């Protein structure tokens, strides 16, 4: 249960939940409206959680008493950059459901929509600069440059097959990683601890969401639309070609013609996700996850022995056993 | 996209400088406001953040445009994917994302948060507003400091940013500093009401009844009647004001020739001087 995970946090995800409404104000009906829709369709409230968790352990370690204001502003500030992520990502996906309800664009048109992602890019990087710390600053900046970077890179090398996980990893750091890593990085900023200690959180960071995109990934292949809230199995179709499939296109090359033809003959798609399952492509992809989320655990030990770290710690398991 | 805006933008900055020796109009504003404060602060050259901040408002200017011409298929129960490739949808947003995102990149990287603070709230209100448009379309009950208040979030908030931030650069005196934001943003309603007349000397076809037409609704008894609908089809010529159109941006950039008498003397002051007569001289 992410309830009982995030249990120790809770009362911080609370103030938090309770504020989004008025994060982007109450002079315009339609994006009022439009963020009520994407923010009470019902968020899991991840990204705000772990830099809760690691602003509390990093505060710990740093003789803090309490959170700072910047700490509890900051969790709001990820979240509403990764409302906008979302946001950008349906329209450029085509995607009519997003948290069991139906996307801003498919009621507002794509321009308001886009609009929408605009206002929260600009509101979150307004309200960033306003809690003084420069080095955040240009850390968060980078990462709304990451975000455009990879979803031009990802449109870019659509059906091409001769995509390496190289390019893969490179691409779902863009887009999930970076966010995630400047976020538990930027927390420690906030509690002023030590460099090193900076540069690890940044490195669980980092690898929780690279496997947290690998899962992800895998349950566009393993998981019903109704269940993930949003629709299934629309990677490979689209010619976005995940690690299931840059793994399961290394023994069957019956896939590369039917990804070339763009599955153009009618019964394409589903012999081809057959051959993703055929091979160990699924499996394959998941120990990449646990790799990943291996990398994740190593960073931790450089704070003590608490709770917020044993739930960090739960974090990346609870990612491999996920099926959101 | 990105890459080509940042070239014929250090050409034609280059233009300027070979001239003022003995679009394009955003960075020409920045440029001549930041030599004229950077005399007056004793910089004997412009530094890199003057330099670059012309880049970043015209980049915010142009993936502004890309993004406002993002396509409404709100009740579109037809072939979505079919107009999408037909008018670039997936990738307008796109490279508008990555020219706004290396936009704020730059921004950030200039190390200063007061401009920050002044951009990003330029930002914000342009994607608000932008939203909001849609409403005031078809509305009779607009005033002519509602019409101000939209036209400056349309243009004028950004203009009068971009020469605020050019004097915080040079680090003058603060009270220079807002007059220069006073410069803009009237310079940005005049050319705004000026730009507003040029089209409808249509944009009351779609519903945006600018200036010239709330000097009308006003003497014109009804004019709301056409507006309100299909209807007559015709009288849809107009009644037609003007009068108070083109003294309303008269007055306007004589508000932003007052904001340039705190600057000494100098070649930058008189050719910011002549942008505002330059503006009217299109009559
Ligand atoms: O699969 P995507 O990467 O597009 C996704 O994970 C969203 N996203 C967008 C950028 N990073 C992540 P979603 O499946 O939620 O549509
Ligand atoms: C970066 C991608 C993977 C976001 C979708 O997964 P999430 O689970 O994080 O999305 P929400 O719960 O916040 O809706
Ligand atoms: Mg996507
Ligand atoms: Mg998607
Ligand atoms: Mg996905």
């Amino acid at each position: 249960s992410v309830s009982s995970l995030l249990e120790v946090v809770a009362d911080d995800l609370l103030k938090l939940n309770n504020n989004l409404k008025s994060l982007v104000g109450a002079e315009n009906p339609v994006l009022v409206s439009a963020a009520e829709q994407i923010f009470g369709a019902g968020g899991k409230r991840l990204r705000p959680a772990l830099v809760f968790l690691v602003s509390r352990a990093t505060a710990e370690l740093a003789g803090l008493l309490e959170l700072t204001t910047e700490h509890q502003r900051l969790a709001e500030i990820i979240e509403m950059i990764h409302t906008a992520s979302l946001i950008h990502d349906d329209v450029i996906d085509d995607s009519g459901m997003r948290r069991g309800k139906e996307t801003i664009h498919q009621l507002y048109g794509t321009r308001v929509a886009v609009l929408a992602g605009d206002f929260m890019f600009a509101q979150s990087s307004w309200f960033l600069a306003n809690l003084e710390n420069i080095e955040v600053i240009k850390l968060i900046s980078q990462v709304i440059k990451d975000f455009a970077s990879g979803e031009i890179k990802q449109a870019s090398t659509l059906f091409d097959c001769d995509i390496t996980l190289d390019d893969y990893l490179l691409k779902s750091y863009y887009k999930t990683a970076s966010l995630i890593a400047a976020s538990t990085r930027s927390a420690a900023i906030f509690s002023g601890v030590s460099t090193a200690i900076c540069e690890q959180m940044y490195e669980y960071g980092r690898n929780l969401g690279l496997s947290f995109q690998v899962v992800d990934d895998i349950l566009d292949f393993t998981q019903s639309a109704e269940q993930l809230g949003k629709p299934a199995g629309s990677d490979l179709a689209k010619g976005n070609l995940t690690a299931p499939v840059i793994f399961a296109l290394q023994d069957e090359p019956q896939l590369r013609e039917i990804i070339d033809s763009e599955f153009s003959e009618t019964n394409s798609l589903a012999t081809a996700i057959e051959l993703v399952h055929r091979s160990g492509g699924i499996k394959r992809a998941h120990e990449l996850a646990r790799e990943k989320g291996e990398i994740a655990i190593q960073s931790l030990q450089c704070l003590p022995r608490s709770e917020f770290r044993s739930t960090l710690e739960n974090m990346v398991k609870y990612n491999l056993e996920r099926i959101d």
